[PDB]
């Protein structure tokens, strides 16, 4: 139809030894970016699936960004998807998240970890989908 975006609220925090990972929402959309920096569109029959997430260092020492837990979009056949780093970057600027990130998070510091996937729309729309955190939690979004 004329519906450009469909949203799935999660709004849950998941505890891992070093980080509390919050998953805010998953968004199905036709494009990412800003008019100033240009827009990106997925190719025919595909959509961008955006998983908005963030991690908070809950230890008393700085921890490396490399240790942030994995957050993956997973289908009913257990295929876990790899984020499109370019689309994710456009989506980040789109949201005003424009600042190089640091290599470590400080104690109590929060770091955005938005993922953007390019998925077949029919597959996304007709199947069951989940967000898997640290290969430890499985949250069904649809
Ligand atoms: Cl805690």
């Amino acid at each position: 139809s004329k519906i450009k975006e469909k949203e799935y609220a999660v709004n849950k925090d998941f505890h891992t030894p070093k980080f509390d990972v919050t998953v805010k929402r998953v968004v199905e959309r036709d494009k990412v970016g800003k008019e100033s920096i240009g827009f990106q569109k997925p190719e025919d029959g595909h959509v961008f699936i955006v998983v908005e997430a963030e991690g908070k260092n809950i230890t008393s020492e700085p921890m490396k960004l490399a240790f942030l837990p994995s957050v993956d979009l997973v289908d009913e056949n257990d295929n876990a998807y790899q984020s499109d780093v370019w689309a994710a970057s456009s989506y980040d600027v789109e949201k005003g998240e424009t600042s190089s990130i640091t290599k470590e998070l400080k104690p109590g510091e929060v770091k955005r970890q938005n993922k953007v996937y390019v998925i077949n729309k029919e597959k996304f729309d007709t199947g069951k989908w989940y967000v898997v955190v640290n290969n430890e939690y499985k949250e069904q979004i649809k």
